[PDB]
């Protein structure tokens, strides 16, 4: 996250870290056994880390649970990042408490202008490299589809939305991939892509979760 703030320990209790020997992506806990992330974050051998604030220090609230299965969206296109969504099932159920809690799926798509909370452990610079150890947060509005399509001509599908600041300076970034965009207390987006981070006229692009609710519900009911 570039230009954000320190969330504070366990104020984003649905945020997870995906670990393959190192943190590589975020995700969101949607119930005690399932996490949503980006398909572009797929790898074999994922450990899900819940209740994290400082990813480099054990502070005592964490739960580390291996993934049993990963399910990439059946229409994911790695070239265009269309349908950039994946489900991860945990080998055992998380213990839900005040520090580890699930986030609701949307029944409805969020509106342009809605302020959303984006979080993660990604890069904090638009130029250069500085990774934080503690969870960062950013509030950012959803942009109109026309401003989104203007920013990324020919690249925005109906399964994507833009959120951020056209002036630049504030954005998600590498390492935040997979993480939540929460608006009005529901998971509305997944950190997906953008051109650089925090660049002028290049806002963040997010998977539009409301288009996937039927697939998520069907998949969890059968796996
Ligand atoms: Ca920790």
């Amino acid at each position: 996250i570039v230009g954000g703030y320190t969330c504070g320990a366990n104020t984003v209790p649905y945020q997870v870290s995906l670990n393959s020997g190192y943190h590589f992506c975020g995700g969101s806990l949607i119930n005690s056994q399932w996490v949503v992330s980006a398909a572009h974050c797929y790898k074999s051998g994922i450990q899900v880390r819940l209740g994290e604030d400082n990813i480099n220090v054990v502070e005592g609230n964490e739960q580390f649970i291996s993934a049993s299965k990963s399910i990439v969206h059946p229409s994911y296109n790695s070239n265009t990042l269309n349908n950039d969504i994946m489900l991860i099932k945990l080998k055992s159920a998380a213990s839900l408490n005040s520090r580890v809690a699930s986030i609701s799926l949307p029944t409805s798509c969020a509106s342009a202008g809605t302020q959303c909370l984006i979080s993660g452990w990604g890069n904090t610079k638009s130029s250069g490299t500085s990774y934080p150890d503690v969870l960062k947060c950013l509030k950012a509005p959803i942009l109109s589809d026309s401003s989104c399509k203007s920013a990324y001509p020919g690249q925005i599908t109906s399964n994507m939305f833009c959120a951020g600041y056209l002036e630049g300076g504030k954005d998600s970034c590498q390492g935040d991939s997979g993480g939540p965009v929460v608006c009005s207390g529901k998971l509305q987006g997944i950190v997906s892509w953008g051109s650089g981070c925090a660049q002028k006229n290049k806002p963040g692009v997010y998977t539009k979760v409301c288009n996937y609710v039927s697939w998520i519900k069907q998949t969890i009911a059968s796996n």
